[PDB]
């Protein structure tokens, strides 16, 4: 199953969801946490909205993203931050971290109320290109950015 | 303006076009070879066909390559290696140099034909990962491969 999280953003020229799922299990092995050792998989759904001013086209993955995040649940306090990477799934590209909440024993990650936060970097951040030539050239970058999303954690999907 | 190099090839699941216009201004600057110092930008145009096997939509930009070439002109017998590096103009993203021809000062890279090869190696090098679970998974990535064109060039079109 694929739980939204919150209500997805237009901004900066892009689309940008959150959702959770089961564990991914993922390669290359090392990378990211284990699946087994996880309970969701935290997703960002980030793509060109139409009129992009970096000169993506509609619809299209925006690669290159710096993606942190933090999640917090709001009654117990607990937090845990990470960033995102990217990887791809027999439907597409995303960026996603497994993550640990029952199974984290470091933190009262369990069933709950929570705030999710991201910090996005623009694609330069990762020594991703721009052309500003007047004949071929784009718009310059979002600087960078949070959005923030509310959400009820009911537990591994099912 | 672009000049197409060769016939494009299908392989990998992905479709691999070869072109080259003038010379870009790309930020950020210290990366790409100067627009005042090149005679062309070269450019690899990458996306996945149908079907991809790793899960890649029909038509999405590849991102994460490592590509690098090699031209060579045949009639000199003058050859250079170099970088394509991922970026975005006002037609999406590509892989893409400035490179210099007439302007070489090595000499051997005038009009004339020449051999292109894209030499390219999948995104896992860069920390992409992959699903590879039951439900969504995909695929093994390709191994490092190369692409071969023939084309003439016929002068930087700055
Ligand atoms: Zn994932
Ligand atoms: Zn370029």
């Amino acid at each position: 199953g694929e739980v939204p999280i919150g209500d997805p953003k237009e901004l900066n020229g892009m689309e940008i969801a959150a959702v959770y799922l089961q564990p991914i299990e993922m390669e290359p092995r090392g990378i990211d946490l284990a699946a087994s050792l996880a309970d969701i998989h935290l997703e960002a759904d980030i793509h060109a909205l139409k009129n992009n001013p970096n000169g993506f086209p509609e619809g299209f993955w925006m690669p290159y993203l710096t993606i942190a995040y933090e999640l917090k649940n709001t009654d117990t306090g607990a937090i845990k931050r990470g960033t995102l990477m990217p990887m791809v799934a027999d439907d597409g590209p995303h960026y996603g971290a497994n993550i640990a909440m029952e199974k984290d024993k470091k933190g009262g990650f369990g069933v709950g109320n929570y705030e999710l936060t991201f910090y996005i970097s623009n694609p330069e951040k990762q020594g991703f290109g721009r052309h500003v030539d007047e004949e071929t050239g784009v718009g310059k970058w979002f600087e960078p950015f949070k959005v923030d999303y509310k959400f009820k954690y009911t537990g591994t999907p099912k």
